[PDB]
């Protein structure tokens, strides 16, 4: 696992997270396998890492949008899905 992946992943999502409509079924499968891969308190770590550095490049983000992703997409993420959310403690 590292960024490439995770940004792969998402992309379906970028609508979505954008203010668009969605979550798109592209965007939960995504989600699905990426939570699939993420096994490991490392890769979990990445992908945090990663979708957090993605985040601040994504312009007219919409962090309800975002936040709403694990629900909707059926994947337990017990963390809240904000800016200053510290990867070094996710395992």
């Amino acid at each position: 696992l590292n960024c490439g992946q995770v940004d792969s992943k998402m992309k379906p999502c970028l609508t979505y997270v954008q203010g668009g409509p969605g979550p798109s079924g592209e965007c939960c499968n995504g989600v699905r396998d990426l939570h699939n891969q993420a096994q490991s308190s490392g890769d979990r770590q990445t992908v945090c890492n990663c979708l957090k550095g993605i985040a601040r490049g994504i312009h007219n983000l919409n962090l309800n949008n975002a936040a709403s992703i694990p629900s909707k997409c059926n994947v337990n993420v017990p963390y809240t899905i904000s800016p200053d959310i510290d990867c070094s403690r996710i395992y």
